[PDB]
């Protein structure tokens, strides 16, 4: 009655795959790509409150997807199969179910990012936030 | 061109499995065998900034799985496939990757929450929520 640590190495095995199945990048190796060619798009798949409260990526070509994973909105921002792509958050977000399905349709070069919404913050990458210090408490 | 029309439908037809492969139960009829039956927990597999700001499901027995998809938390909750548990927030967060899995290894009961966290605090059922009173202008 604890077969806790039984499954667990399973669910690894299954939530790991999915970051498998693209091509893993790094943020800055992403946005790399992205400055330099305004063909290949970012589409970052977060909540509202923390990219309101702590940021998002500040890029010239940024869709930001919602819904519940991007599925109604994917349509909506405009893509083709033809068009390089990469996604932000790919574990608790799950960038992975964004981005691994449009190489399982026929895109032709996606790119998931290593890391996290965190990772962009840190690296010193350009992220736009409103970095306010009117505040104590 | 645009694909948009073409991966539409096929991005609906994935994202709807995740749903199919669950229990849909609503978070009325999900509460009831959480508050009655402390063998069903409830898990709500979410982002917790959100969680600070709009609320989060106060039942006897709910547990946050906060990981990428809970995979290293769900062996450490105290879970068994004899128990019965039931996945909030299908939406964003897409508990559905937390529930359809763990079905694939044996659960007793799995269900999937439909509607969401919007659901809960719109049907006026339990939460913790840190109302925002402190805010006239």
């Amino acid at each position: 009655a604890d077969m806790g640590e039984k499954f667990d190495a399973t669910f690894k095995a299954q939530v790991k795959a999915a970051k498998a199945d693209m091509v893993m990048l790094s943020p800055k190796d992403a946005y790399k790509l992205l400055q330099e060619n305004p063909d290949i798009t970012l589409i970052d798949v977060r909540d509202p409150d923390e990219l309101k409260a702590m940021g998002k990526p500040d890029v010239k070509n940024y869709k930001h997807m919602s819904r519940g994973k991007l599925e109604p909105l994917l349509a909506k921002s405009g893509l083709d199969p033809e068009k390089p792509v990469v996604v932000f958050c790919k574990t608790a977000a799950r960038a992975a179910l964004a981005g691994k399905t449009l190489r399982e349709y026929g895109f032709k070069t996606i790119y998931n990012s290593e890391g996290g919404m965190d990772k962009w913050l840190e690296e010193g990458l350009p992220s736009l936030d409103r970095s306010h210090h009117h505040h104590h408490h």
